[PDB]
């Protein structure tokens, strides 16, 4: 998985958080842990919880 698709809405509450709407394909930059990933989506780069997404390609 190098791109992943958001299934759920992640509302960012801290700087560095990548906010997510369902259907957003996020380039996966690194799996930082089981629970937190780093990616970019629509020009933005930040971190989001891994359970918000599923594999895309």
């Amino acid at each position: 998985m190098e791109y992943v698709e958001a299934l759920y809405q992640f509302d960012p509450q801290q700087d560095g958080d990548l906010g997510l709407k369902p259907g957003d394909k996020v380039q996966l930059l690194e799996k930082l842990s089981p629970e937190w990933y780093k990616g970019s989506c629509n020009g933005r780069t930040g971190i989001f919880p891994a359970n918000y997404v599923k594999p895309a390609f």
